[PDB]
Protein backbone atom coordinates (compact mmCIF):
# COMPACT_ATOMS: atom_id res chain seq x y z
CA UNK A 1 0.00 0.00 0.00
CA UNK A 2 1.15 3.77 -1.08
CA UNK A 3 1.64 6.48 2.08
CA UNK A 4 1.89 10.26 1.20
CA UNK A 5 2.06 13.17 3.78
CA UNK A 6 -0.69 15.98 2.53
CA UNK A 7 -0.04 19.62 4.19
CA UNK A 8 -3.45 20.89 5.14
CA UNK A 9 -2.47 24.56 6.59
CA UNK A 10 1.57 27.64 6.07
CA UNK A 11 2.43 25.28 2.68
CA UNK A 12 -1.50 24.49 1.92
CA UNK A 13 -1.43 21.63 -0.77
CA UNK A 14 2.39 20.03 -0.71
CA UNK A 15 1.80 16.02 -1.17
CA UNK A 16 4.76 13.58 -0.80
CA UNK A 17 5.13 10.25 -1.40
CA UNK A 18 6.70 8.21 1.86
CA UNK A 19 8.23 5.14 0.70
CA UNK A 20 8.05 1.99 2.58
CA UNK A 21 10.96 1.12 4.62
CA UNK A 22 11.91 4.82 4.57
CA UNK A 23 12.50 7.53 7.40
CA UNK A 24 11.70 11.48 6.88
CA UNK A 25 12.34 14.17 8.64
CA UNK A 26 9.97 17.28 8.90
CA UNK A 27 11.61 20.68 9.90
CA UNK A 28 12.22 23.89 8.84
CA UNK A 29 15.32 23.87 7.72
CA UNK A 30 16.52 22.69 4.37
CA UNK A 31 20.40 21.19 5.33
CA UNK A 32 18.54 18.91 8.19
CA UNK A 33 15.00 18.00 7.08
CA UNK A 34 13.82 15.99 4.21
CA UNK A 35 10.17 17.44 4.23
CA UNK A 36 10.68 21.23 4.54
CA UNK A 37 8.05 23.42 5.76
CA UNK A 38 8.67 27.38 5.82
CA UNK A 39 6.64 27.80 9.30
CA UNK A 40 8.42 29.98 12.13
CA UNK A 41 6.63 27.58 14.65
CA UNK A 42 8.69 24.29 13.17
CA UNK A 43 11.53 23.38 14.60
CA UNK A 44 14.65 22.99 11.94
CA UNK A 45 14.29 19.68 12.48
CA UNK A 46 10.95 18.69 14.48
CA UNK A 47 9.97 14.96 13.73
CA UNK A 48 10.40 12.03 12.21
CA UNK A 49 8.12 9.93 10.07
CA UNK A 50 8.91 5.66 9.80
CA UNK A 51 7.34 4.17 7.77
CA UNK A 52 8.15 0.03 7.98
CA UNK A 53 8.36 -2.18 5.70
CA UNK A 54 4.79 -3.74 6.44
CA UNK A 55 2.01 -0.96 6.20
CA UNK A 56 2.71 0.55 9.65
CA UNK A 57 3.93 3.92 10.22
CA UNK A 58 5.67 5.73 13.29
CA UNK A 59 6.28 9.36 14.61
CA UNK A 60 8.75 10.82 16.58
CA UNK A 61 8.92 14.11 18.11
CA UNK A 62 12.86 15.33 17.65
CA UNK A 63 13.41 17.52 20.24
CA UNK A 64 10.89 20.07 18.58
CA UNK A 65 10.40 23.74 20.90
CA UNK A 66 6.50 23.34 20.55
CA UNK A 67 6.01 19.35 20.21
CA UNK A 68 4.34 17.04 18.12
CA UNK A 69 -0.01 16.86 18.22
CA UNK A 70 -1.69 13.66 17.01
CA UNK A 71 -5.54 14.39 16.90
CA UNK A 72 -5.05 16.53 19.83
CA UNK A 73 -3.14 14.50 21.97
CA UNK A 74 0.73 15.63 22.79
CA UNK A 75 2.82 12.52 21.93
CA UNK A 76 5.20 11.67 24.57
CA UNK A 77 8.08 10.20 22.64
CA UNK A 78 7.22 8.25 19.57
CA UNK A 79 3.68 6.55 18.84
CA UNK A 80 1.82 5.01 16.14
CA UNK A 81 0.30 6.90 13.00
CA UNK A 82 -2.38 6.18 11.07
CA UNK A 83 -3.96 6.96 7.87
CA UNK A 84 -6.09 10.00 8.10
CA UNK A 85 -5.00 11.04 11.62
CA UNK A 86 -4.54 15.11 11.69
CA UNK A 87 -0.72 15.52 12.80
CA UNK A 88 0.14 19.33 14.42
CA UNK A 89 3.83 20.85 13.85
CA UNK A 90 3.42 24.29 15.64
CA UNK A 91 0.57 25.92 13.36
CA UNK A 92 1.02 23.73 10.76
CA UNK A 93 -1.09 20.53 9.83
CA UNK A 94 -0.93 17.26 7.75
CA UNK A 95 -2.09 13.98 7.68
CA UNK A 96 -1.63 10.63 6.09
CA UNK A 97 -3.54 9.21 3.18
CA UNK A 98 -2.99 5.52 2.36
CA UNK A 99 -4.46 4.48 -0.94
CA UNK A 100 -4.76 0.47 -0.54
Amino acid sequence: SRFLLKVLAANIGAEFHLDSGKTYIVGSDPQVADIVLSDMSISRQHAKIIIGNDNSVLIEDLGSKNGVIVEGRKIEHQSTLSANQVVALGTTLFLLVDYA
